[PDB]
């Protein structure tokens, strides 16, 4: 199963989630298809292993430093999601919809107790540590997808374009979508704030 | 170019995104490969066209009310574009990437003018809008690659569960994500309050 995944990983990048089929992956491993469909029980399962090690190998800010805030904690590990799902092609695509692994289960549980022990409720601090989440996933889709279709989309009409969106659509050119990505991480973060202050 | 859409639309959700091909969709369509390409310049193009389209058939909610307000007004938006976003499949997966088109152009400037009415500045406004729409991408796309995998994907193990992480998979089972959707909706409207705030 170790060698799989690299293998998987690297034909990945080099023809998306949709080109890592069965046949291609059986190819590069030099191995018949029945007995790739033996061990991987099918592309669900193999791209749910993918979505563990990628976190594993580039995720590097999965728990809080000793002594860390609560919200310096949850902007620096959603930096470090971002990086993460970044670094391949795909990377986005492959987590979404996966459950924590057995694997994970003492780092999100860390993550979960954090929040309480900041005084959370365990409902509210799962649905903050789900948005920024989403929300990382979103801004990330949306970068790697802009970017992926740049070839074969149009170059689009700016001859009748209202003043705020051009100047919106400048803006986003100006990046690659980093400055909205951390401004909506902080107003998310200022978000769970005043809802934890005023619980408390 | 009309008949297309609801032929590649009723064609997308019986195969997916992937499955949107050129041969399937010439077939769809009683014509030979070459006509499609003709005028469907490419994939991209469909897709993009697809995007506009499923908006345009179910998102409901693109203008403010008179005196509504604009904390309203995101959340009732928001509401509307998830809805839309999960009556196809991979809907929201279509949209990723996709930047306005012409035929959008009115509505989303009405947007940012409403946030620069309401004191936002044209950049903040613009970040504001853009985290709403990611996190409300990936909520759908978390939700929606989720219930696709349930089929294949072996009932994940609970023997060695710790507690918060347990106690949160029962809430994440007790609905379909919209809880937790507009809770990180409330955070973020929330969030963009304490900063418009600061900077009046
Ligand atoms: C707590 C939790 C998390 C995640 C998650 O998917 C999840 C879930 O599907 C059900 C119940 C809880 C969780 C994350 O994916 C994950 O990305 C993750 O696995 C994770 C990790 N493994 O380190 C994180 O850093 C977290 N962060 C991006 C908010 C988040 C934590
Ligand atoms: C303003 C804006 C928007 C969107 C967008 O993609 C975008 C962009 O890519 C560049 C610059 C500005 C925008 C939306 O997709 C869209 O979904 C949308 O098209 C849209 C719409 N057409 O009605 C919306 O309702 C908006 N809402 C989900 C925040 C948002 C508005
Ligand atoms: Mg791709
Ligand atoms: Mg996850
Ligand atoms: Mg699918
Ligand atoms: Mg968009």
């Amino acid at each position: 199963k170790s060698k799989v995944i690299n293998s998987a990983l690297e034909l990945g990048n080099e023809v998306g989630i949709e080109g890592l089929t069965t046949r291609k992956l059986a190819q590069k491993l030099g191995v018949e298809q029945p007995t790739l469909y033996w061990h991987v029980k099918n592309k669900r399962a193999l791209l749910d292993a993918l979505a563990v090690e990628i976190l594993a190998r580039h995720h590097d800010y999965s728990l809080p430093a000793a002594g860390e805030s609560w919200q310096s904690f949850l902007r620096n590990n959603a930096m470090s999601f971002r990086r993460a799902l970044l670094r391949y092609r795909d990377g986005a695509k492959v987590h979404l919809g996966t459950r924590p692994d057995e694997k994970q289960y003492d780092t999100v549980e860390t993550q979960l107790r954090f929040m309480t022990e900041n005084g959370f409720s365990l409902r509210d601090g799962l649905y903050a540590i789900s948005a920024v989440s989403h929300f990382t996933l979103g801004a990330v889709l949306e970068q790697q997808e802009h970017t992926a279709a740049l070839t074969d989309r149009p170059a689009a009409p700016d001859e009748n374009l209202p003043p705020l969106l051009r100047e919106a659509l400048q803006i986003m050119d100006s990046d690659d979508g980093e400055q909205a990505f951390l401004h909506g991480l902080e107003s998310l973060i200022r978000g769970f704030e005043v809802q934890l202050t005023a619980l408390l």
